[PDB]
């Protein structure tokens, strides 16, 4: 729903409530707005750029106001502060998908189906309605909440934000050199699903007995070498359904052309089956995260 | 600069200018209240915060015993809402990377003076303490209006390293291949650093004859920016970069080449380099580094 309740945001209007997370050039915090008692997450990006294009970075970030979908995280506002640029966004009380993976040892297919949908649609939104790819899809960038919503976060709307800036989710074609598009995010999403499926980052593909700690039946160049030159991870053909099996196996074909695309996936039998399934995802969330 | 205050309080600091950020750190121009001394403060926003964070500062303390005209000063370090703060000597000339932006490419005689301090600073940390730099690169070679060339961001604390982006790498071929960091690794980082400052750009995609003619035309012999894997896979498997012919002295040429031998065991060590005729020549030919630094940076100050 829409934040007409507020408007222009300055620094003072905010008050720290909690600490949400930290990343590579970014601290996020639960804060409250003065004018309207809205809990919104505040993204501090500590940076150094001339008093000239910091406006240009804010200007390019303003198209986020034009980004509205129940699968794209709500964007309240962005401004320049003495030290950092803030991005205030819809507060997702379920946090990140790896956060919830940190609690729940693995994430079940039924849920992963609901995730796949929400990402596929979210991806499609930015592509259809804004002509831009989500060049950083990963579990930490899929935000959930107690309302039962799964939403995408942290996409490169701003070209000059990108320029001014243990695991890797990047696609073969993105590492190898040229030829990179919306097929890259498919790979990203694919791996991300396989992660939450098995339980850990699956690029060293778990061995014959690795996953057995769940059921009955290292270097940075070395990593990049594996992704580029070695077979992709697969879901073990036991606990997961042939259709989920096939879904991720279609997302992790190295050749981007061979790899399935948005439409092929969105009409994949796994997605369709997931689309009509009844799952208390808001319930499963609260059963684990406790809120 | 052996300025003293010296027990540092968070609220004693005042944000003046932002200095930059990268690779897990945020450098800020700050002012100290009970001394009036403009220092640099680095925000390493480190996550985990138990007795390990307590070992980090305790390990960092050896930086008080770290004194050489070739190593950046250190006022102290403290815990401040998780994110640790290393407070260091403000180098008003900025990084060598900064001088490369304002200057064209750096003249090979000035690099000689730079080359002395990297080797000497490198050797100081190596011999007096037992740590190595793990991050030699233009942005980590700091200069000043007094004419000093110094070194920072070297790994004093083991814990801080184990506690913490590939736009363009300075890592040696053999390190990328997971054999642990040596002296020779810094040496490689120095070579590439030199070739960078000599030529005016990151050399790893090497300049083709045509491009070299646009740099210092036309004495010339032996577009897009490489992707992450593409880059490293180049650094490893492809031949090392070289200084162009007929522009820099044959001695400078052999110096940097000894620095950039892919085989780390065949690479020049600190002794070879310090006794190299390029470094010998560079010592006797006293050149006004302060005059050059200040005149190309419009920074002329009384030291
Ligand atoms: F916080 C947000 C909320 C929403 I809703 C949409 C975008 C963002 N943030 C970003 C971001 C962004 N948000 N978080 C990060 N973190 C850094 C991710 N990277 C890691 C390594 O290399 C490059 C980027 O980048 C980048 C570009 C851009 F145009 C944005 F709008
Ligand atoms: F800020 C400083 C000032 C001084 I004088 C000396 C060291 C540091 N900083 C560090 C640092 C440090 N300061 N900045 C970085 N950033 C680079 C991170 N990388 C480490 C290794 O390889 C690539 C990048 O690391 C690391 C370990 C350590 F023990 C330190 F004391
Ligand atoms: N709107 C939000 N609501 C709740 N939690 C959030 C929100 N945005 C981010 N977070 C949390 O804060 C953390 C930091 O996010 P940030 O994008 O700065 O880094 P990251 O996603 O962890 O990794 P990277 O630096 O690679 O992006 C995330 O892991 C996420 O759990
Ligand atoms: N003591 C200092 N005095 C003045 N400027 C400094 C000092 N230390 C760092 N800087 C500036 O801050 C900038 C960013 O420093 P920082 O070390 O965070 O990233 P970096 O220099 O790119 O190296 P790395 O990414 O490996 O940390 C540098 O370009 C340098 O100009
Ligand atoms: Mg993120
Ligand atoms: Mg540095």
């Amino acid at each position: 729903t829409q934040k007409a309740k507020v408007g222009e945001l300055k620094d003072d209007d905010f008050e720290r409530i909690s600490e949400l997370g930290a990343g590579n050039g970014g601290v996020v915090t639960k804060v409250q707005h003065r004018p309207s008692g809205l809990i919104m997450a505040r993204k501090l990006i500590h940076l150094e750029i001339k008093p000239a294009i910091r406006n240009q970075i804010i200007r390019e970030l303003q198209v986020l106001h034009e980004c509205n979908s129940p699968y794209i995280v709500g964007f309240y506002g962005a401004f320049y502060s003495d030290g950092e640029i803030s991005i205030c966004m819809e507060h997702m009380d379920g946090g990140s998908l790896d956060q919830v993976l940190k609690e729940a040892k693995r994430i079940p297919e039924e849920i992963l189906g609901k995730v796949s949908i929400a990402v596929l649609r979210g991806l499609a939104y930015l592509r259809e309605k804004h002509q831009i790819m989500h060049r950083d899809v990963k579990p930490s960038n899929i935000l959930v909440n107690s309302r039962g919503e799964i939403k995408l976060c942290d996409f490169g709307v701003s070209g000059q934000l990108i320029d001014s800036m243990t695991r890797s989710y990047m696609a073969p074609e993105r590492l190898q050199g040229t030829h990179y598009s919306v097929q890259s995010d498919i790979w990203s999403m694919g791996l991300s699903l396989v992660e939450l499926a098995v339980g850990r980052y699956p690029i060293p593909p778990p061995d014959a007995k690795e996953l057995e700690a769940i059921f009955g039946r290292m270097a940075i160049f070395e990593l990049l070498d594996y992704i580029v030159n070695e077979p992709p991870p697969k879901l073990p053909n036991g606990v997961f359904t042939p259709d989920f099996q096939e879904f991720v196996n279609k997302c992790l074909i190295k050749n981007p052309a061979e790899r399935a695309d948005l439409k092929m996936l969105t009409n994949h039998t796994f997605i369709k089956r997931s689309e009509v399934e009844e799952v208390d995802f808001a319930g499963w969330l609260c059963k684990t995260l406790r809120l």
